[PDB]
């Protein structure tokens, strides 16, 4: 009964949240084993990230220029490197709330979790998704990068998120944990923007299916259609081609609900061209893209994590 | 920049979170120092939750009729006691994790985030306001009661709610950690149904203010009002009347944004009365009214948490 944006349980990755200093400038750091991950924009002063050398200025810093706050203990940096725009210092002592972790690349359309931290401490958590301009829509002030987006698997925490910057409408950009940014941006305070965005249509109808779930059913109407059919009316409205990928992963909303995909298509398709009419759908006025077809299955079927 | 519904991280509960099983019937506990709480109708059958006698049922049933597990460890109960709609359960050993806490009783308008929780696993966490009718708009599946609701303050966790059941509509009802209602709700799966609800009218304008803060500026006009020309405007449109301790609320966010209380109440007016006129507030088509004003200036301003 009921549906919100959930996220992941936190913890696991609360015990991996470090401060890293870098002479005056400050943000969050990663502690997975002995190493720790942070933006590389740490070594830059204000001066600096209008047009830094993260190269040049690294030349210039030993291990002694870092400093790791993990609690009330100082951890001794002892080796660092820089992979692409992430740094990664060695540390003398390994995490030992180090969880089970991988690092991934996720896809646009993809949701996560992310911990908003600052100066190490966890402050909040919200769900989040990869938007097709490979944006986020985020909540980050000053001090907020070094924050990360995960996914948990049963026991195993999938990082696949740095935070690094804010662009021109809001929106937020970073990396992955081995410091490639989602999109073409850069770590440069210079003008930058992201393309159009694009509504994420395989999350709407797995929204739409949580919607029948909770009860929630006067959009649905007699009708099918074709994927061809569906998607030409899609395009006109800035939606994502739905393909038979998409589908495969609404099979189990389909299989749960009695609805075919086709036929949730065919009352997104009257959504679409005529409105909702002064009603709304899960609370919402407007029809929502993020929520993944797993993030209905696990909220409206309850996959537990430890 | 950025809004967001955020809730607090959770990694402090989730090492308070164990499995109740009484005989056939599974739910979540909180395991604080020597202590387990959790709904009372862990000890019914599917038959007795039409009419229980709690008390009656606890009395035919010894320690030794309740399993406490605790990740792979299972406690020894050496005691229970019956408090209202809560159970507690003295176990043989204190929970070492047991953070800094509180228990409190939320006022309706009050913001918390919920821990859902499985067979003792956390599984998502989110965040709620406690409804005027003394609901909340939750979700919860089957085996979720027990799950509770809670604020961080630095590093004490106070404990407000505790999950017992879903009413008509999908809202959800639950008790103190004293195992006291809120609102007039008993946990006997009898037909029940909830008061009409009331739009938060502190909260929307603390929500008017986040959009303020980040850019969003096209409902401010040029005027004021009087705290009664306010109130009675809102009154017709089901929102509650702003007291002058509301307004003592909202004065960070007046300071912060420079606008006035009476002056934003201003612009909520035209809202109310002339709609939105087909546009968006922070990406919402609907006035949002589940921000407290300390949620706002937490998230525009980034209090962390240890
Ligand atoms: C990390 N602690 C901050 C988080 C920012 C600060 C406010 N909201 C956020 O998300 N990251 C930065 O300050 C990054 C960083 C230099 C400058 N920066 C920016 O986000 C800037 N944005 C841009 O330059 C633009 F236009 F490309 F988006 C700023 C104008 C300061 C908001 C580096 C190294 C890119
Ligand atoms: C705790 N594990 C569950 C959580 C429920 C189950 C589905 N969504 C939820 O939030 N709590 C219950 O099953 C409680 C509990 C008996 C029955 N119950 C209900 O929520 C029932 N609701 C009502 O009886 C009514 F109308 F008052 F809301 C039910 C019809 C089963 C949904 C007790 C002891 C009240």
């Amino acid at each position: 009964s009921g549906f919100r944006k959930m996220a992941f349980p936190s913890g696991k990755v609360e015990g991996c949240m470090v401060q890293v200093i870098c002479g005056t400038t400050t943000l969050n750091g990663l502690w997975l084993d002995d190493v720790v991950y942070c933006p590389r924009h740490v070594i830059c002063t204000s001066e600096d990230m209008l047009n830094p050398n993260y190269e040049d200025l690294l030349i210039r810093k030993s291990n002694h220029n870092f400093l790791v706050q993990a609690g009330n203990v100082q951890l001794r940096v002892i080796g660092h490197s820089m992979q692409n725009c992430v740094l990664k210092l060695k540390v003398d002592t390994a995490n030992p709330k180090t969880p089970k972790y991988v690092f991934v690349r996720i896809q646009p359309g993809q949701t996560f979790s992310v911990l908003a931290c600052y100066n190490g401490s966890p402050s909040g958590v919200y769900q989040c998704a990869m938007r097709p301009n490979f944006t986020i829509k985020g909540s980050f002030l000053n001090g907020s990068c070094g924050s990360v987006g995960f996914n948990i698997d049963y026991d195993c925490v999938s990082f696949c998120y740095m935070h690094h910057m804010v662009l021109p409408t809001g929106v937020h950009a970073g990396t992955d944990l081995e410091g490639n940014f989602y999109g073409p941006f850069v770590d440069r305070q210079t003008a930058q923007a992201a393309g159009t965005d694009t509504t994420i249509t395989v999350n709407v109808l797995a929204w739409l299916y949580a919607a029948v779930i909770n009860g929630d059913r006067w959009f649905l109407n007699r009708f099918t259609t074709t994927l061809n059919d569906f998607n030409l009316v899609a395009m006109k409205y800035n939606y994502e081609p739905l393909t038979q990928d998409h589908v495969d992963i609404l099979g189990p909303l389909s299989a749960q609900t009695g609805i075919a995909v086709l036929d949730m298509c065919a009352s997104l398709k009257e959504l679409l061209q005529n409105g909702m009419n002064g009603r709304t759908i899960l609370g919402s006025a407007l029809l929502e893209d993020e929520f993944t077809p797993f993030d209905v299955v696990r909220q409206c079927s309850g996959v537990t994590f430890q």
